[PDB]
């Protein structure tokens, strides 16, 4: 089957405040814990933002059908950076999810479904489990940030664990470090820095290096990928090259491996959102009447903000934060329901009759409290 998606969002209803303005007043605790006006946000939650990691999920499906899978897994690993191609996207940040807030994403068109939940508040920890007939991916992540004096370093702490359900081959990697520049003056923007590697359980390794730029060459957009197969294997060494803002190709054959999709119309007025981003917070026939009380699509502050009702969005943002603080101080914080902690910095999807997907089949949410 299929569903018609909006592929668009209302234009931003307010001008973007300056992040630096808040950094100077909160010298110490960074962003995630700082009381920010709703105007500093974009209309999605962090769970929805991280779900964009799967915008190009078909690359994973293609990987399970190719002899050199790490080439496509590498493309997939780098692809998420493309959401920042329109610098407008770097002006605001997603809403901080509430503890126990969830976000499901079923994309029949790409053959996968994803479920996510905020499993810890201090520090923030988000758990993700994406499944396709031929692959699945787990991720326990904690976003982090540290200003270097003029620029801020952004990182997602946690290993993305991909598993081919066809062969069992595993791939792992930590998302690359990115930097937010021009916080003082000019047009703010983000760019990846340093390098990172993707590792296969079969020995293969991929080394991704981003071009260095920090004084003239403008925003760094290019990168190179060196594929190194293990010895005694029939796979050979290969190199890939491209720009995370546009495409990636095999340097030897010049064959295109990945290309960016579309942004919404007039993106400068719509947070620089991709069509995929614009579709994250939409309730379609897929979700209607099937969501637990905790889905990000049900948050009133995000919804009001999306629809341009700023004053109401601010009031709701404060209200949700206040309700959570009250629950917390009483020692009555809500416990996550769909993931279980297996170790330090590692959560795992709970299977069984009370799993998210099993509950969804029968609207079994009677034991799920209303966070707002």
């Amino acid at each position: 089957k299929s569903v018609t998606r909006r592929n668009d969002i209302p234009e931003a209803a307010a001008s973007p405040p300056s992040l630096l303005s808040f950094l100077r007043k909160n010298v110490g605790k960074d962003l995630s814990s700082i009381a920010m006006p709703v105007t500093s946000n974009e209309p999605i939650s962090i769970l929805q933002l991280i779900s964009e990691t799967f915008e190009y999920a078909p690359l994973l499906t293609k990987a399970t059908q190719r002899p050199d899978p790490i080439t496509f897994v590498s493309a997939f690993a780098i692809s998420f950076l493309s959401i920042y191609r329109d610098k407008t996207r770097t002006l605001r940040k997603p809403f901080n999810p509430l503890l126990a807030e969830t976000f499901e994403l079923i994309r029949e068109d790409m053959g996968f479904r994803l479920i996510s939940e905020k499993v810890s508040h201090r520090p923030p920890v988000f758990a993700f489990f994406a499944e396709h007939l031929d692959w699945e991916c787990s991720y326990t992540v904690t976003p982090s940030q540290k200003f270097w004096g003029k620029s801020i370093e952004l990182n997602n702490e946690g290993i993305l664990r991909l598993k081919f359900k066809t062969t069992g081959e595993l791939f792992e990697w930590t998302q690359p470090t990115t930097i937010l520049k021009n916080l003082i003056a000019g047009e703010r923007y983000m760019e990846p820095v340093n390098e990172f590697e993707v590792h296969s359980s079969k020995g293969d390794k991929s080394h991704i290096l981003f071009d260095k730029a920090g004084m003239f060459s403008g925003r760094s957009e290019g990168f190179k990928v060196s594929i190194i197969p293990p010895p005694s294997s029939n796979r050979k060494k290969e190199t890939l090259a491209g720009k995370w803002t546009q495409s990636l190709a095999n340097e030897t054959t010049h064959e295109t491996i990945w290309e960016v999709g579309d942004l919404v119309s007039n993106p400068k007025k719509k947070y620089g959102f991709t069509k995929f981003t614009a579709n994250l917070n939409e309730i379609t026939e897929i979700e209607k009447g099937n969501l637990p009380p905790t889905d990000s699509r049900l948050r009133p502050d995000i919804r009001a903000y999306e629809e341009g009702n700023v004053d109401k969005a601010e009031e709701w943002k404060l209200k949700l934060e206040q309700l959570q603080r009250e629950r917390r101080n009483k020692g009555q914080d809500v416990e996550p329901k769909y993931f279980e902690k297996v170790s330090k910095n590692e959560w795992k999807y709970i299977t069984g009759p009370k799993s998210y997907w099993e509950r969804r089949k029968k609207h079994d949410w009677s034991d799920i409290s209303q966070l707002w």
